[PDB]
This record gives structure tokens, C-alpha cells and sequence, in this order.
């Protein structure tokens, strides 16, 4: 077939060079960009079905999710309200629902209960003073995140959610799913347990309720159950018998109401004690300033609450762009989720980012634009209005089965850590360092542990790369290692040698190791040895995956060259890219009786001059 | 002159393979190593001269370091006698000197101040508890420094001070030097100023001196300027005057000496208030076990005050063995000194390393093995049971002057910060981190912060490589950049990319930029305009500097190379390693009608093929 067949000068990097000469209105983003352009004549019905179906859907979550935060339910719905008016504006996904997430909320509700126990808040009970304060902490915690936000969206840094890995996710999901579980069989016993902060909380929190379950209740553990089990069997046989009905059941709303309409008809909380929500406001509160004092001691949390909020909601945005064939840009969800924390913030609400599972429900029924989440908004609020009465019978054991049934994706990732293992080492132990850290440490300590532990596995990766000593194919211009394909020669008097890799400070120690090995002795020795009296003759350095370069590794690459010349053994480089050279040139390489004469541009030309004398 | 000239048919991956086929004593370092094979016949008066010149520098260097840790005058004594008897067992180096050091002494007096201030400990003042409290203290951080450094040399991780770079070295190096000096500067003032513990507290403590200054006492800053000034100007006269004096002439004794005579006849105490030590102990205390319960509250300082001990030593140790050609083990050394500081703790002693400064007084005055190590412990011990009483009336401002004398060296790096900055804009950033980050959070905190960074700075350029779309050189097999040499053609239909760095996530998504950019499109969006309507044919990624990849990176390969397929372009790669081919097969990339059949040995190989078709 083709040959390859070239004639050449042998070309130096001197002869080389010397032959061939080198040398305003996105930022908020209007709704006027596609409200002009609407399409009312079709879309409009599509998004409002849609919107009351995501509506419904998101008012059961926001009032679930209040539970996890420490905060009275109620304040959920006003987080599943204000976040969803404040990015219709500023917002470039148009299938996104806003809201509420559970390990989010679960998050704050763990920065709210640690700044507001209640032993250290009351030595009377004065359950509305303490609820007046978790209100509070969690109001600031969510500007605190707002700010945070719009920061990172001014300074366009919306590259970090790269950081995030694949199997720190996973890791993370994982922990964050065994934390929301613990937390909401805690609230399903109906137990009384006080609160841990600081380091193993999860194990305390779990061997006080093993210790004190003999005072559970048994209609709030009965309700439970038996929503877990309608939940994830309507769930398993929708999946299953999917061909038909392509949209999901709603069957937590049906779940939801059916058992709060048994409540009010039987009257469960005096005649069995029932934990019931108690307490819905009437209408809207007055906005009221946080107080930023508290700033000083929520910026580890706040910090990975917002990493966090942004990453899941830039994933379904794309999830759902490259869907629909469009682009989202990841400032402007800063900036659009920073605005929308700020506002809730002020209007006495916790961290707002949005759903998988809604999503999802307003998707699947005909989203078109943000239309259904104006839609959704206003079925928050008659739910707010005028459904805060016929609410209150319902039990919180119900949310908690809610959460709790919801929580398999999440807990269906130790599936897939052992073909991680086996694929690739450094993954599975990202996997479960970022696991076990997020479960011995909280969620916004396991983050930044994760993260820099993938960090550290980057560096170790690049700082212990593979070398080998070269050797030619017979007849070719093909050089490969000596010890792998049983036909290769070394050639004459001289070693060739690949570090592949960047030189820095952890491969300069590698590289004089790694040489010293290679030709079988060093420099210093034989130089001393040499002067107290008073095998190969060229080492060739395979350079063709340096990727940067240092002034350490300047400084080495210097002194292993001066002290190779001074045992009359001469060191050549070949295949260095013409940015390495420059860093070469500028780090004050080329000093000294170097004069770039000893550079190559592959493994074949250092052979041939080699071969010339 | 020489030609190249190569025959050979062009070679896939696939053809190549099916053408060429693949495939006990040391640890407890004894003194009988080298004790049998002694030499007193000449070496003996050398060592004794060594050992004698040493031990009357370190006594004094003894005395001045207690002062920087928040401990009384006469332990320091303890801290220069007992680590070189337990080091000259387990140390390998014959040349270095072990005792106290100005930065780790500082570091534990910052500590054992932290734990036991004085407003804090006494609320009556109790001179006694408060002193026999700071003790312990520093006793137990001794211990659990010295169990840190003997865990280190167990697991054999002797590599870590690889991490310490040059530039953040020097920026800590600096950072330090001015803490000292404002300790340093407190003292010699007589001033007194209440501790500061946290963030900025040099700051807070150069403010209140400032603002106290005028309660200085006269006596103690005019012995202080003396001592420095006479230091300095026979430091730099020896300097000059080099050629002659080989040895340094040994100042600090001298002056101490004609300090506490002076301060003896004249009694300045009385006369003055001048401040002077005014107790050592005579002989030797019992050994006492330290309260382990302190362990919980001195981790982050115990692991950055072990790094920075060993460094130090391994530097110093490096620096003589390289002179007098020897070797010494990193992992012996890390044992060594664990030993010596958990024999120290024990003792009622700070923790010990080597000094570069006693070190050079030792070696050049003939020291040939560790026997003047032993007569230095001789020295310092003649000194602990007799010499008590007469230095008494020294003041502590002479210490102290010395002190700031000698940080001249540690002080001069700014100089060489910009030659820095010229040459690698990282490192300089690295450098003036560190320096920053240590001045705001303190010694142990802003060492992790600069390791941290630089990690950060070696992920960030593995991120962001250099990427280039190539050409040839007509009639050659050379490929560079279109856009530099301005002879380079472009072929027909067939873009090259040359992507220099290991691919993962973040090169993932720089990739995917990266490939979108040079083939002036992407696969998605043609994909789905042809799907709704029912310039380049190939592209060649050049590869030879792709380190190492993970599951993410494969994946990304994958999709890039469907996407590509999709719409007829075909995807080639040139140059891979074969360890990355072996990583390819082990994540389950060639599956799907892939066959290794796209991969080619270098940048000629494909366009020669593609030529074919
Ligand atoms: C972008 C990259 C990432 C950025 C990350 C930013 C992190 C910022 C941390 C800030 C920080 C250290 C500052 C120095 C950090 C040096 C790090 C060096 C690292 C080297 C590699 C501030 O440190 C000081 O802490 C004081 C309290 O101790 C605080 O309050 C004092 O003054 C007040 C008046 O000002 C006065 O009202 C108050 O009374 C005073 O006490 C001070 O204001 C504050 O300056 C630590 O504070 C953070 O907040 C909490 C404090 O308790 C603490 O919460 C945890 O509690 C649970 C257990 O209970 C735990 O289980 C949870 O997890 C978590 O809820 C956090 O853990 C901690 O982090
Ligand atoms: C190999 C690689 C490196 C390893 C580094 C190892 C560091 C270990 C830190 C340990 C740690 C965090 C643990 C979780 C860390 C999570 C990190 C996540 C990072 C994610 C990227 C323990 O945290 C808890 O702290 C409690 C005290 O707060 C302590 O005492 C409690 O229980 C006791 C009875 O057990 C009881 O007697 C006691 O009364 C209780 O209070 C607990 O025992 C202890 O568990 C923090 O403690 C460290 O020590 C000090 C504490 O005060 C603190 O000192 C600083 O003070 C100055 C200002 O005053 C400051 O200016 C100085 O700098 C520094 O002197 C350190 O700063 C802090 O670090
Ligand atoms: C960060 C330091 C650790 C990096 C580990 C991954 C890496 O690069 O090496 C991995 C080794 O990993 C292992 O052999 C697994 C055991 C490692 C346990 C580490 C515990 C740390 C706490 C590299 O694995 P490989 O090169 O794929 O083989
Ligand atoms: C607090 C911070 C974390 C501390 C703890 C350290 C956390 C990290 C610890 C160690 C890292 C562990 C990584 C995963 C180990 C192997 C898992 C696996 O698949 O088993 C193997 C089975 O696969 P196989 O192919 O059948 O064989
Ligand atoms: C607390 C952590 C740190 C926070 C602060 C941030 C610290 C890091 C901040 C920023 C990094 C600064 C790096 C050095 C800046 C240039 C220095 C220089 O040589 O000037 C230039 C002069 O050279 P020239 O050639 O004459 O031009
Ligand atoms: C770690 C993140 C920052 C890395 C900086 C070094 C790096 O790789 O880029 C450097 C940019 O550095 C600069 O242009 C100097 C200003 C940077 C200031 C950073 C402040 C961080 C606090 C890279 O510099 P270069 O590629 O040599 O050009
Ligand atoms: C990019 C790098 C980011 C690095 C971020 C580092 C964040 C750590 C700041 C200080 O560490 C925390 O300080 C808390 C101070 O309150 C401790 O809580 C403590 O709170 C109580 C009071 O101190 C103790 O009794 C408890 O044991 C303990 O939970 C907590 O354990 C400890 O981790
Ligand atoms: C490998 C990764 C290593 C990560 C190491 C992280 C170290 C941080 C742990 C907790 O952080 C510290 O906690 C101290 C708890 O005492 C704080 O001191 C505080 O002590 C007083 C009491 O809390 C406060 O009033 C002061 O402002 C403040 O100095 C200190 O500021 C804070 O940094
Ligand atoms: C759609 C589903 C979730 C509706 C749930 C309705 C709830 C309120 C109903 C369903 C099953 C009921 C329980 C069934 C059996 C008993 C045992 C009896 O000795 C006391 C009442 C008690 C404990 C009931 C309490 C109320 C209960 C928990
Ligand atoms: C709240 C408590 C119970 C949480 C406990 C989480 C820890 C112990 C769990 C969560 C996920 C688990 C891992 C999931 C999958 C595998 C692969 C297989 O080879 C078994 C071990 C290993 C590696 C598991 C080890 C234990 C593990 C890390
Ligand atoms: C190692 C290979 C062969 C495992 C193959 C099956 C995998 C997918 C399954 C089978 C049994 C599973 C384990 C069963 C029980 C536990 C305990 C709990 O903490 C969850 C994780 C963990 C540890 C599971 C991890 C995933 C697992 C190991
Ligand atoms: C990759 C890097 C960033 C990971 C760093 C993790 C370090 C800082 C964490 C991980 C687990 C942590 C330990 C977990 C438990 C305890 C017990 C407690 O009584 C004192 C703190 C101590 C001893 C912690 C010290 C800090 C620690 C060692
Ligand atoms: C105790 C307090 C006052 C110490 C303060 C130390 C800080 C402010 C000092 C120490 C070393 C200094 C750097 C040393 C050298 C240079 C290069 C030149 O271009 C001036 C700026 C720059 C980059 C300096 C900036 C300020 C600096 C970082
Ligand atoms: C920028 C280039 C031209 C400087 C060349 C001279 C260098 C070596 C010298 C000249 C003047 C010096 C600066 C003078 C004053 C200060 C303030 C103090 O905090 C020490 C560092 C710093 C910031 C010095 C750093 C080093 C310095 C910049
Ligand atoms: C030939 C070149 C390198 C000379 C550069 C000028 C040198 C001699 C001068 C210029 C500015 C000076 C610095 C100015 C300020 C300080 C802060 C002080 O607390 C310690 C000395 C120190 C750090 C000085 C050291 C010497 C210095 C760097
Ligand atoms: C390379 C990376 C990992 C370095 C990270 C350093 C971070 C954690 C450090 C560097 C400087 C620090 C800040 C310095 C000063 C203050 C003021 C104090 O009232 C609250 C804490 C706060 C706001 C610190 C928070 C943590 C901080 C931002």
C-alpha cells in the first residue's frame, strides 16, 4: 500500500530556525430577548397545563423540604414562590423548575440548627422565639449565598463546576442521601432527639434514635410506611409500564391529599397524639433585613451551598439544552441565581436552585418558556392564600416518606463504584474518599475535602509518570521501550530516555532519579572519583511530552547538562514544542556555551548526527 | 552533511501490533556503622575543637531561641543538650548541628502563648503556675511534633518536602523573618504588650508597641542597638575580609560575655529596672509525662512545625553531603528527629533541628563526624550545672539583638523576587502568596495555605495547555503551527490538532472548546439542522503529549469521536503512548466499531493514508 518515504536535511533547532523563520444586555438578561417572540398562538396552553402541574407538584416539595431546614413549614412555600418570579427575568434555561432541593435545604437546615439549638436558645419551651431565630439564621445564610453568587457570576469564573468530578459527585450524592435519610427517619418516628453538630454527627443522631426508639409513635410511623411503599410501587410499576402514560403519576399529590383529608376527618392529633404541621401563615410577610453580623461565621457553608445550587442547576439546564438544541450560559446562571437568593433572602426564605424530579413533571406535560413557571408561582400562591386552612391536619411523617421514597436514585451509585474501580483506580478512591469524608465531616466540610483531594490526585498523577529507555525498530525511524517488544536495539554508546511528563519540582527530583537509573551511574560520583585519582558517551532526552516547565526545573535541566559535560558525556534534547523552548529562553537556559545547537526536533535526527562523528 | 532518509510502510496502530508483537540495621541507624571504622588518630583533635566551638555558640543560641517560645531562660539550655545526644545514635549526617531554630521556635512559643496567656491563666501575678503551665505546653507539643515526624519515617514519605517549593520557601522564609523581628523587637524594648491570638495579630501586636513606645526603657534599647550593630558590622568586615579568617569570628559570645561582666559590676537591675533573666536552674529536672489530652488542640501547628523541622534538617544535611560526598536517607531522618523530639518532650525541651548557622561554625572548624556533636551536649551541660549563677545579670535584649542581627540573610529575598517575577510569573505568584498568607493567618497556617496554592497553580496550568492547529513543511514530515512560520500549508480537507497536556475533565471541556474552535464547528448542531432539514472530511488529533487519561477523558473521546462519525468526519489520532492506548482498552473504548484501526505513530502516517483514499 503507501509507503513512507522522506528526504531531509538532518534539522537542529539552530538550522532549523535559521532556515524556517517563525513569527451589554445579556448581562441582565431581559425577558425581552424572547417575550416579543412568543408563540401565545400554540404555546400558551401547553404552558399552562405544564405550570399547574409543576405548580402542584412544587408546592408538596417546598413544604417536604421545609422540614429539612430548621424551619417551621410555611416559609417552604414562600421558597418555592419568590425564586421562581425573580428568575423568570434573569433566567436562560426555559425548562427548569426553581425551588427548593433536599440536600440543599438539608444543608442549611444543618448551619441553622447549629447556630440556634434548642438548649442554648431556651432554658424556659418558647417554640416562637426559636423559630423566629431559625427563621433569621436561614434568611441571612441565603443572602449570604446570594452574594456569594453574584460575585462568582461578576468575575465570569463559571468554570469551577469542572472541578466538580464525576465521582466526587457521586461520593457526595451518596452521603448527602444517607444524612437526608437519617434526618427524616428522625422526623418520621416521631422521636425527639437533640441536635449534634461538629464531627460524626450522623453516628450520634443514629444511636440516640436506635436508643429511644421504644418512643415512637405508631400512626406517624403507620403513615409513613405506607406512603414510602404507594410511592416507590407506583414509582417502580410506571417505570416499568412506560410505553404508555408517558408522563409521570403525580401520586404524592394524590398521596398528600387523601391522607390529609383522613386527618381532618378522624382528627388525628388529639386522639393519637399525631405530629401534624400545626401552623400554616395567613397570607404574605412583611420583608425584613437580615442581620449580616452573623456573616463572619457562614462563610465555609455558604461557600459550598452555592458551589453546590449552581452545579446541580447548570446540569439540568444543560441536560435539557443540548435536548432541545440550545445553549445556556453559566455567568448568567450566576448571576440569575445570585439575584433570585438575594431576593428570597430579604423575603425570609432558604437557598433556591432547581429539581431533577420537577423538572422533570414540567417537561414532560408541554414546557415551552418560562410561562409555566409564572404558572407554578401562582399556584404557590393560592396555595398560600386561601389552601393554608385545609393543610393543617396533614402529618410531617408523610413529607419525610415523600423524601425518603424519593432518595433511590441517590442511594443507586455503590452500583457503579466497583466498574469505576476497575476502569480507573484514581476515580474509585475519589469516589469514596469524597464519601467518607462527606459522611465523618458534614456536606460543606466533605465538599471541600473532596475537592482538594481531587486536586492532590491531579498532582500526584503528573508529579509519577511513566519513563522508559528507548530503543530503535531496525530499518525504521520508529523508537520504542527496550523491555516491551523483544526486537528492539539499543543503539551505540548512547541511552535515550522519555519522561513523560512536565517538568516541575516533584518530576525534577523524578527526572534526576530517574537518569541516574537510565545511564546507570551519575555525574557527581564519577566527577569526584575522577579528581581524587588526580560506557556511554551521549544520553538523548525524549522531550516530546513536556508540557511546561519551571525555573526549578530550568535550574535542573541546567545542572544536569553542565554536570553530564563535565564527564565528556553530552546530552541532547529532541521533540521540545517551541513554547518550552521560549520558557527555556527566558528562564536564562541559553548561557553559558548552550546556543540551542544540542536541540532535535524528533528521536531520529540526535541519532543520525550522533552517527555523523 | 548527514541526511534523513527513511523507508517504511505507513503504520497503523493495529499493523504495527500485528507486525512488531509486545511484551534491618539501617532503619535503627547505629553508631556501629561507623564507630569501629573510626580514624582517632587524626580526626580526634579536629572533632574536640569542633565540638568545643559549637557547643559555646549553641549554649548562647540556646538562651536566645527559649525567649521566642513563651518559655523561661534555662530551658532552652535543656532543648541544646538533650536532641544532639538522642541524634547522634539515629542521625546520619556528620556534619549538622541539632538545637533550637528561630522560625520553629517561634512557631511553638506562638502556640504555647495561644494556650496559655497570661490574663487567661491568672486572674490574682502567678509568675510559677503560669510558667510551669507554658512548659507544658511546649513539652507536649515537643512530644506530639516528634510522634508526627517518627509516624512520617514510618510510612516512608520522605518525598514531601518535595512540595515545598523554592518560592514558597522564600515567601514563608520572609513572613517569618518579620515575625521574629517584631518579637524579637518587643522584647528588646521592655515594653509590655498583651498577646494576640488569630488572624493579623502582628498587626495588632506592631500597633500597641507603637502606641506604648513611650514607656521604653532606656538601658535595655541602648544594649540592644549596641549588640546589633557590633554584630552586623563584624559580620559584614568578615565578609568583606574573607580571604583571610577562614573561620567566622564568634561575636555573640564575646559580647555576651562583655554584657552580663558589664551588667555584673554595675547591677544594672536595681539601678535601672533593666531586665535580665534573673533565673536558671542548677542541674537537671526529672522528667515528667505530658497531659496527652492537650493532642486534640495542637494538630494543624504539630504537622506544619514537624514539615518545617525536617526541611530544614534534610536541606542543611543535603547542602554538607553534597560537599563531602555522601548521601544521607530522607526516611532515617524523619525517624531521627522523631526520636529526638519525643525524647526532648519528655525532658522539658522545645523542638529541635539543625541551624544553618551553627552548622557552619561546626563544620569549619574541622568537624568531621558527630563526636562534636557530643562535645558540644558537654559543653552545653558544663554550662547547665555550673556556669547557672553567672549569667544571671545578662539582659535579654542582648539576646534578642542577636537574634535580629542574624535575620539579615532571612531577610534578603525581596531582592531576588522580581528576577523572579521575570522569569515565571507562578513562582512569583507562588512566593508573594505565601509571604501574604502567613502574615494574616500566622507560620502554620500559611504554610498549608502556600501548599495548598501551589498545588492549585501545577492543576491550573495542566488545565489551561498550550493547543495548536498544525501544518507541514512542504517535502518534509514536519508539522507546526499555521499560524508562526509563515510557510506552512494547510492540507486538503484534513485539520490537525496537537492538544498539549493529559486529558481529564477540565481538559474535557477545553478539549471539546479546543475541537469546536479549529474545525470551525460542531457535530451537534449540523447534526440536528440535517435531522430537521429530512468544509472538512477528516480530523487528525495529534496526541504526543497526552500524559496520562481518565474515565471522564475517555468518555469525551468516545462522544467526540460518535459526534464526529455522525455527520462523516473522521476522527484520527497520532502519537498516543502505549500506556494511554492500555488505559484506552481498560475504560471500554474500543467497543462499537472502533478497532484501533484510527491510530497512527505519528503526524505523517495519517495524512499519507488520507492521501490513499
Ligand atoms: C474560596 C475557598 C474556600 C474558602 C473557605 C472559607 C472558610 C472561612 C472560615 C472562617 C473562620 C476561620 C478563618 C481562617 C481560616 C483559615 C483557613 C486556612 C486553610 C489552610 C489550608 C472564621 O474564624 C473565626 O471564627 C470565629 C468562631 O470560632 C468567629 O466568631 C468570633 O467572632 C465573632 C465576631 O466577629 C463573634 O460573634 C463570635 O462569638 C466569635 O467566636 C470569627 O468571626 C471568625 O473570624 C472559621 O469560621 C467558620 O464558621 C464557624 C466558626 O465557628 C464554623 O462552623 C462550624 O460549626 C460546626 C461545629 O460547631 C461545624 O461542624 C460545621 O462544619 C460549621 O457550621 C466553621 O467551621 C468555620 O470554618
Ligand atoms: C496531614 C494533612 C494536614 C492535617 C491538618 C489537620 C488539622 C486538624 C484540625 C483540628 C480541628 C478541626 C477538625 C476538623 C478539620 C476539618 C478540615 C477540613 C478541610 C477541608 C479543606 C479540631 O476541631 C475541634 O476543635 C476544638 C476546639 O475548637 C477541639 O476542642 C474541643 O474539644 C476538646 C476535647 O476534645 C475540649 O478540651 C475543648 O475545650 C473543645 O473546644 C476539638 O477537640 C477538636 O475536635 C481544629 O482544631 C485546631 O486546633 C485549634 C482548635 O481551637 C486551633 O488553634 C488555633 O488557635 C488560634 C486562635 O485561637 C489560631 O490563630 C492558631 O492558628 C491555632 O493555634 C486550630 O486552628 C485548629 O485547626
Ligand atoms: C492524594 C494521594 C493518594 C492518591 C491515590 C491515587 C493515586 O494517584 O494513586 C493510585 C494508586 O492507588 C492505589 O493503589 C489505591 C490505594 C491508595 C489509597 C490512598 C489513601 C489516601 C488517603 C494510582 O493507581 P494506578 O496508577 O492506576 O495503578
Ligand atoms: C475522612 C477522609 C477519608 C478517610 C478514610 C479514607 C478514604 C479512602 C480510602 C481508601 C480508598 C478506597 C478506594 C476503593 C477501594 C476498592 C473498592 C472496590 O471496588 O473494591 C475492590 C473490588 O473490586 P474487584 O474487581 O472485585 O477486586
Ligand atoms: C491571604 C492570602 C493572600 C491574599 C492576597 C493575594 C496574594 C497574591 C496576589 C497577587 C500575586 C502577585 C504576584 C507578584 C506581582 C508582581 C510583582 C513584581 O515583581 O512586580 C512587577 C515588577 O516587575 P517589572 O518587570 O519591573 O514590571
Ligand atoms: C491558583 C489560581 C491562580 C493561579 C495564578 C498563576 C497561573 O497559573 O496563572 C498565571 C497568570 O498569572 C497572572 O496573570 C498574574 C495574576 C494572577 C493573580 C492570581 C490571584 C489568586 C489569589 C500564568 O501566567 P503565564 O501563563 O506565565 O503568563
Ligand atoms: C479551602 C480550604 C478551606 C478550609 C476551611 C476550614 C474550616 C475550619 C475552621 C475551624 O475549624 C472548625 O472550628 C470549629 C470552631 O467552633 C470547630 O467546631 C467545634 O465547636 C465546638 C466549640 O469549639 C467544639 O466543642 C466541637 O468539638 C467542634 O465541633 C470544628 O470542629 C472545626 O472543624
Ligand atoms: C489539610 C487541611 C487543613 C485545614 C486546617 C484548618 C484549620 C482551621 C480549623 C478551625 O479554624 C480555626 O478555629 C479557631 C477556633 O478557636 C479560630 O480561632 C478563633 O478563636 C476565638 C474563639 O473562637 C475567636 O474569637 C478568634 O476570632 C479566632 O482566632 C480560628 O480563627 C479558625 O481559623
Ligand atoms: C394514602 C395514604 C398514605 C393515606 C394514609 C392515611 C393514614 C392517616 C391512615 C392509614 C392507615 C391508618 C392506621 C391503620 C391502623 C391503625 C391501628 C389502630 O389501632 C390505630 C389507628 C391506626 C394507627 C391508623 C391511623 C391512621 C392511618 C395511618
Ligand atoms: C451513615 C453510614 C452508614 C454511611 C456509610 C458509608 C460507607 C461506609 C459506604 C458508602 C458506600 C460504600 C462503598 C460502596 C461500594 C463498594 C464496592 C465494594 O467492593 C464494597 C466496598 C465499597 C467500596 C463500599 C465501602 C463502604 C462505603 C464507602
Ligand atoms: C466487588 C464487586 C464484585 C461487587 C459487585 C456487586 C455490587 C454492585 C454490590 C453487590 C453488594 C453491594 C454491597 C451490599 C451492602 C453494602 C453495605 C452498605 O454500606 C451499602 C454499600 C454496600 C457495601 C454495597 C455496595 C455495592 C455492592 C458491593
Ligand atoms: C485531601 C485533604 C485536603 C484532606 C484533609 C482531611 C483532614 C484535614 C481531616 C480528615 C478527617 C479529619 C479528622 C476526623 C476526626 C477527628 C477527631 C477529632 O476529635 C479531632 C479532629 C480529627 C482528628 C480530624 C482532623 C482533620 C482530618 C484528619
Ligand atoms: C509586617 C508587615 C509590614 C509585612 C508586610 C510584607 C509585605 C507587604 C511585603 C513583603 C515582601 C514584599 C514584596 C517584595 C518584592 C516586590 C517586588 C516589587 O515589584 C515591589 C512589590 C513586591 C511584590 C513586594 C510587595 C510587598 C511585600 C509582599
Ligand atoms: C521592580 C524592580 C525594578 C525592582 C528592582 C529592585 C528591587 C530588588 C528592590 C528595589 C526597591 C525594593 C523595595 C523597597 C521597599 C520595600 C518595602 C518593604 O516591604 C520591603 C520590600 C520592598 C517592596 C522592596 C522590595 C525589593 C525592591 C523592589
Ligand atoms: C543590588 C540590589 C539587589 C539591591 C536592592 C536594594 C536593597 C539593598 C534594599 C532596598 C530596600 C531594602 C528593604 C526595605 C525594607 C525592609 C524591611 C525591614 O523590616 C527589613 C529590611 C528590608 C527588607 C530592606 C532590605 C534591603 C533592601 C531590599
Ligand atoms: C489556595 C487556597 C486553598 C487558599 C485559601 C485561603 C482562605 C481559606 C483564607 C485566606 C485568607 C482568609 C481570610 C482572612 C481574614 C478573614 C477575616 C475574619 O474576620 C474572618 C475570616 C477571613 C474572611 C478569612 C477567611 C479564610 C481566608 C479567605
Amino acid at each position: 500500500s503507501c509507503s513512507y518515504v522522506v528526504s531531509r536535511p538532518v534539522y537542529s533547532e539552530l538550522a532549523f530556525q535559521q532556515q524556517y523563520e517563525r513569527r451589554v444586555l445579556k448581562t441582565l438578561l431581559p425577558v425581552l430577548d424572547w417575550l416579543p417572540k412568543y408563540r401565545i398562538k400554540e404555546w400558551l396552553l401547553s404552558d399552562i397545563i405544564s405550570g399547574v402541574s409543576t405548580g402542584l407538584v412544587g408546592t408538596l416539595q417546598g413544604m417536604a423540604y421545609a422540614l429539612l431546614a430548621a424551619v417551621p413549614v410555611g416559609y417552604g412555600l414562600y421558597s418555592a414562590f419568590f425564586p421562581i418570579l425573580t428568575y423568570f427575568i434573569f433566567g436562560t434555561s426555559r425548562h427548569i423548575s426553581v425551588g427548593p432541593f433536599p440536600v440543599v435545604s438539608l444543608m442549611v437546615g444543618s448551619v441553622v440548627l447549629s447556630m440556634a439549638p434548642d438548649e442554648h436558645f431556651i432554658i424556659s419551651i418558647d417554640f416562637a422565639a426559636r423559630d423566629a431565630a431559625r427563621v433569621l439564621i436561614a434568611s441571612t445564610l441565603t443572602l449570604l449565598v446570594g452574594i456569594i453568587q453574584l460575585i462568582f457570576g461578576g468575575l465570569q469564573i463559571g468554570f469551577i463546576v469542572r472541578y466538580l468530578a464525576d465521582p466526587l459527585v457521586g461520593g457526595f450524592t451518596t452521603a448527602a442521601a444517607f444524612q437526608v435519610l437519617v434526618s427524616q427517619l428522625k422526623i418520621v418516628l416521631n422521636v425527639s432527639t437533640k441536635n449534634y453538630n461538629g464531627i460524626l454527627s450522623i453516628i450520634y443522631t443514629l444511636i440516640e434514635i436506635f436508643q429511644n426508639i421504644g418512643n415512637t409513635n405508631l400512626a406517624d410511623f403507620i403513615a409513613g410506611l405506607l406512603t414510602i411503599i404507594i410511592c416507590m410501587a407506583v414509582k417502580e410499576l410506571n417505570d416499568r409500564f412506560k410505553h404508555k402514560i408517558p408522563v409521570p403519576i403525580p401520586i404524592e399529590v394524590i398521596v398528600t391529599i387523601i391522607a390529609t383529608a383522613i386527618s381532618y376527618a378522624v382528627n388525628l392529633e388529639k386522639n393519637y397524639n399525631a405530629g401534624i404541621v400545626k401552623s400554616i401563615p395567613r397570607g404574605f410577610l412583611p420583608p425584613e433585613i437580615p442581620p449580616i453580623s452573623l456573616f463572619s461565621e457562614m462563610l465555609t457553608a455558604s461557600f459550598s451551598i452555592a458551589v453546590v445550587a449552581y452545579a446541580i442547576a447548570v446540569s439540568v439546564g444543560k441536560v435539557y439544552a443540548i435536548k432541545y438544541d440550545y445553549t445556556i450560559d453559566g455567568n448568567q446562571e450566576f448571576i440569575a441565581f445570585g439575584i433570585s437568593n438575594i431576593f428570597s433572602g430579604f423575603f425570609s426564605c432558604f437557598v433556591a436552585t432547581t429539581a431533577l424530579s420537577r423538572t422533570a413533571v414540567q417537561e414532560s406535560t408541554g414546557g415551552k418558556t418560562q410561562i409555566a413557571g409564572i404558572i407554578s408561582a401562582a399556584v404557590v400562591m393560592i396555595a398560600i392564600v386561601a389552601l393554608g386552612k385545609l393543610l393543617e391536619p396533614l402529618q410531617k411523617s408523610v413529607l419525610a416518606a415523600v423524601v425518603i421514597a424519593n432518595l433511590k436514585g441517590m442511594f443507586m451509585q455503590v452500583c457503579d463504584v466497583p466498574r469505576l474501580w476497575r476502569q480507573n483506580k484514581t476515580d474509585a478512591v475519589i469516589w469514596v474518599f469524597t464519601c467518607i469524608a462527606s459522611i465523618i465531616l458534614g456536606l460543606d466540610l466533605g465538599l471541600l475535602a473532596g475537592l482538594m483531594f481531587g486536586f492532590l490526585t491531579v498532582v500526584v498523577r503528573v508529579q509519577f509518570p511513566s519513563w522508559n529507555s528507548l530503543g530503535s525498530i531496525p530499518n525504521t525511524d520508529i523508537y520504542r521501550s527496550t523491555k516491551d517488544y523483544k526486537n528492539i536495539e539499543e543503539p551505540e554508546g548512547v541511552k535515550i530516555l522519555r519522561f513523560s511528563s512536565p517538568i516541575f519540582y516533584g518530576n525534577v527530583d523524578g527526572l534526576k532519579k530517574c537518569i541516574k537509573s537510565t545511564v546507570g551511574f551519575d555525574a557527581i560520583r564519577v566527577y569526584n572519583k575522577r579528581l581524587k585519582a588526580l560506557p556511554i558517551h551521549s544520553l538523548v532526552l525524549d522531550c516530546g511530552a513536556v508540557s511546561f516547565l519551571d525555573v526549578v526545573g530550568v535550574r535542573s535541566l541546567r545542572m544536569i547538562v553542565k554536570e553530564f559535560q563535565r564527564i565528556d558525556v553530552h546530552v541532547y534534547f529532541a521533540s521540545l514544542q517551541d513554547h518550552v523552548i521560549e520558557k527555556l529562553e527566558q528562564c536564562g537556559f541559553f548561557n553559558d556555551s548552550i546556543r540551542k545547537d544540542i536541540f532535535f526536533l524528533t528521536v531520529h535526527d540526535a541519532i543520525l548526527h550522533l552517527r555523523s562523528q
